[PDB]
């Protein structure tokens, strides 16, 4: 039911970072969160950040 994906979003719109942070800066933060681990696909996190940056700015 994208809940998963649905609830990666709603935390990356509010947890309004720097937009010139990298992903390994970003994850190492959000690293210990229950929701980083529950994606297997670690490329699946890295195009949803690049899209995020590129769509925020």
């Amino acid at each position: 039911i994208m809940q998963a994906k649905e609830d990666f979003k709603k935390m990356m719109e509010e947890a309004k970072f720097n937009p010139r942070a990298t992903f390994s800066e970003f994850a190492a933060k959000h690293a210990k969160d229950s929701r980083f681990k529950a994606i297997e696909k670690m490329k699946d996190r890295e195009a949803l950040f690049n899209e995020f940056v590129a769509a925020a700015r």
